[PDB]
């Protein structure tokens, strides 16, 4: 159909504002500390600890798959990153203050992004 089609290019162009979204925020984070998935070969009990984990090469992959449907989506995987630090790691180490800086610097593009995909559709 022409409406699956129509659909099909709202998702694109979605996944395009998203892929821009991305980059920004993962430009906060220049140590690279949230860029892969926390090594399960070096941190053997880390899913005791977190259910959930997340990280930018892991949302890249969904985001090129398309697989998200909306900016809510994106963010919840965002906040996971996040949270997930923040609750693994102590309030003094690296790996914690890398993560508020990320919320803080991540809020200003999070708060535009917003704004875009309401604007646009």
């Amino acid at each position: 159909s022409m409406e699956q089609v129509a659909m099909e290019l709202r998702l694109t162009e979605l996944t395009r504002l998203l892929r821009s979204v991305l980059d920004q925020l993962q430009d906060k984070d220049p140590a690279r500390i949230f860029a892969q998935p926390v090594s399960l070969k070096e941190v053997p009990d880390y899913l005791d600890h977190i259910k959930h984990p997340m990280d930018f090469a892991t949302m890249r992959k969904r985001l090129e798959a398309q697989g998200y449907k909306n900016l809510h989506e994106f963010e919840e995987d965002f906040d996971l990153i996040i949270d997930n630090c923040m609750k693994y790691n102590a309030r003094d180490t690296v790996f914690y203050r890398a993560a508020v800086r990320l919320r803080d610097q991540g809020g200003v593009v999070l708060r535009q992004a917003r704004r875009e995909v309401d604007s646009i559709g």
